[PDB]
């Protein structure tokens, strides 16, 4: 028993992380058979971030121009291509840690883990998710654009994010690895708003699946909702409107509880409206709605 | 700008999981040089487990019994020992992944990452600390046992925990490397009482460090206090007493943000006699004492 925010082992992924040079500019780049990929504003001096024409900027780079490096090794570019919001840098040597990989972009609501790296050496790992608003609230510093996101799948890695800017809220935007934005930012330093940020209401239930099983239960009534009456409660509280797909991805959990999903809409209910009462569940006093039900699921049966 | 629970990378770490059978018990070990460290409850049956005679046990078992295996590979293993609450098994091939290490029993309120594992593979990571109590808040399910706890500096793997029960109020305890429980706790399926479990002060004070560069300031006042006031309202709220040493350690902070230590424990008195208001910090709606001073300026200083 137990629940906590926990992230995927790093392992694969801290093996492909190099560091990219430009200029004056260093930030991290992903290294996956003989192509780096990072974030192409590695290219821009702080003058032109205001408005840059990355194409004619990249016109007066050369290969020779981009420094990358892995651990203390130098590795010679051979190509570079701008890919959207991305520079491919290709090497002559293929990453002989070049785990086997995926490029998908993951849905607003999805989590994932972020290996925060400074130089091409990686500093931390932690979960998060892509907000509804394409957003994420990581951990990041100047030196970590380039750092990525990911998910594993047995020996799979599929990297989903790219770390690219931190918004003046401070809050983070990025691409996949296709080097498109997540949402409507674009890489510019200039005044972009994040959105509205709703609560993801199928992780908030998920989670609540995650604190019966791991003994939490206060919060369960007597009580039961329909569809369209929660409906009514998410939509005055900024949560995401539940559809009988996320019934449906609710029905493991609800099946290994015992608890209707509909009733648990009811003690959800009950908490937007009523609020915690200075009590917790799993060691919050908030709604948690960072955990996917195939998190849930995850962690509470020990999947390696 | 941001912040959240980090772990460290895991790769390290997660070249030295192996899998460990004895009998009917499959647990994990920790393969670092030509040693397998396990649990000691290996040995055991769920018969033998109310009242272990571990010596006993440990005569009826050879090194034949010991099943090792690393990815796909057996271990052949030429010794066996027992230290304190852990197995030694001296295999013959030293791990070519052993990092750099060492075995240190780590001080109450201090944190440190967990590689949850089950059958040697790793399956997540999350950063934990060590309670005043001597428990573990962490995920653990049924075949987590021997996972490890560590902390990294810049290249060698500091261990400090291995992972043994799960009490059955849902906390978890473990052993240093060396097989010495944290706590009062035993290996025996015993009630064992945790004992009251205290916030650490000099974390929340580093964490509310943490919110005021990050942004967070709405919990800062126009006040200040003393050492022997705010330890008044501290032990009333179940908080460690705040030392000379702790406002030292908190230094760099207090001279990162110009916030002198007991104004901002006058914002901690406040926030624990009026509460947060229905506000967050970072995020959070309870004071948050799972950061170090360390942990806070790592984070906000990018330490790889
Ligand atoms: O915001 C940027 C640079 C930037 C600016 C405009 C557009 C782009 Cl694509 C990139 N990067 C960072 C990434 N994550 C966290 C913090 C920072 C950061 C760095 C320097 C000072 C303040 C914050
Ligand atoms: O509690 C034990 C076994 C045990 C029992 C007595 C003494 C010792 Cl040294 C070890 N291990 C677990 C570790 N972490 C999380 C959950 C469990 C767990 C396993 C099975 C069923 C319920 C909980």
């Amino acid at each position: 028993s137990g629940f906590r925010k926990m992230a995927f082992p790093s392992g694969k992924v801290e093996g492909c992380m190099v560091q990219v040079t430009c200029g004056t500019t260093t930030l991290n780049g992903l290294w996956l058979d003989d192509v780096v990929y990072c974030p192409r504003h590695v290219i821009c001096t702080s003058e032109d971030m205001l408005n840059p024409n990355y194409e004619d900027l990249l016109i007066r780079k050369s290969n020779h121009n981009f420094l990358v490096q892995a651990g203390n090794v130098q590795l010679r570019v051979i190509g570079h291509s701008m890919q959207n919001c991305v520079l491919k840098l290709k090497v002559d040597t293929a990453n002989p840690k070049t785990p086997k990989y995926k490029f998908v972009r993951i849905q607003p609501g999805q989590t994932f883990s972020v290996l925060a790296c400074y130089n091409g050496s990686p500093s931390g790992v932690y979960q998060c998710a892509m907000r509804p608003n394409f957003t994420i609230k990581g951990s990041f510093l100047n030196g970590s654009c380039g750092s990525v996101g990911f998910n594993i799948d047995y020996d799979c890695v599929s990297f989903c994010y790219m770390h690219h800017m931190e918004l003046p809220t401070g809050v983070h935007a990025g691409t996949d690895l296709e080097g498109n934005f997540y949402g409507p930012f674009v890489d510019r330093q200039t005044a972009q708003a994040a959105g509205t940020d709703t609560t993801i209401t199928v992780n908030v239930l998920a989670w609540l699946y995650a604190a019966v099983i791991n003994g939490d239960r206060w919060f369960l009534n007597r009580f039961t909702t329909t569809l369209n009456d929660f409906n009514l409660v998410a939509m005055k509280y900024n949560y995401e409107p539940l559809t009988q797909d996320h019934v449906d991805i609710l029905g493991p959990l609800s099946a290994q509880t015992g608890i209707a999903v509909l009733d648990m809409c009811a003690s959800l209910k009950e908490l937007l409206q009523n609020g915690m009462n200075g009590r917790t569940i799993l060691g919050s006093a908030l709604l948690e709605d960072e955990f996917t039900p195939f998190d849930v699921v995850r962690q509470c049966s020990g999947v390696t």
